[PDB]
DNA sequence: ATCGTCGCTGTTCAATACATGCACAGGATGTATATATCTGACACGTGCCTGGAGACTAGGGAGTAATCCCCTTGGCGGTTAAAACGCGGGGGACAG
């Protein structure tokens, strides 16, 4: 639902295959996990054990 | 005796000197700027030629319609695990 609400403000009218959504949600668990793991590195950098949106922040920064 | 005055002292009060916290000139070191000067890299002009333009053909790639059926959407209900809410406290964050 949330891929479908996010595509319907492109274009009105569309299908998905099944297989497409499912490619939709392997990269984007991927590109979570890889990055909450630069995530994780950045706090402990920070002498910390808590992540914090200003890790998340720095990371996707220096990722560009 | 009796009173007053003169040697011996402490205790407080005031005045002065010192120490600590704060701002404002004063210099010097760098930056910005003003100026003169000389330079070589850019812009233009010329001359020369190779790649773009023109004209035609032949041919297959793409556009087009017509049919197919596979895939996608959709609705429905049933247990069911996962989400959600709340509580308590501990250890992790954050500041000194």
């Amino acid at each position: 639902r949330l891929v479908r609400e996010i595509a319907q403000d492109f274009k009105t009218d569309l299908r998905f295959q099944s297989s497409a959504v499912m490619a939709l949600q392997e990269a984007s668990e991927a590109y979570l996990v890889a990055l909450f793991e630069d995530t994780n590195l950045c706090a402990i950098h920070a002498k910390r054990v808590t992540i914090m949106p200003k890790d998340i922040q720095l990371a996707r920064r220096i990722r560009g």
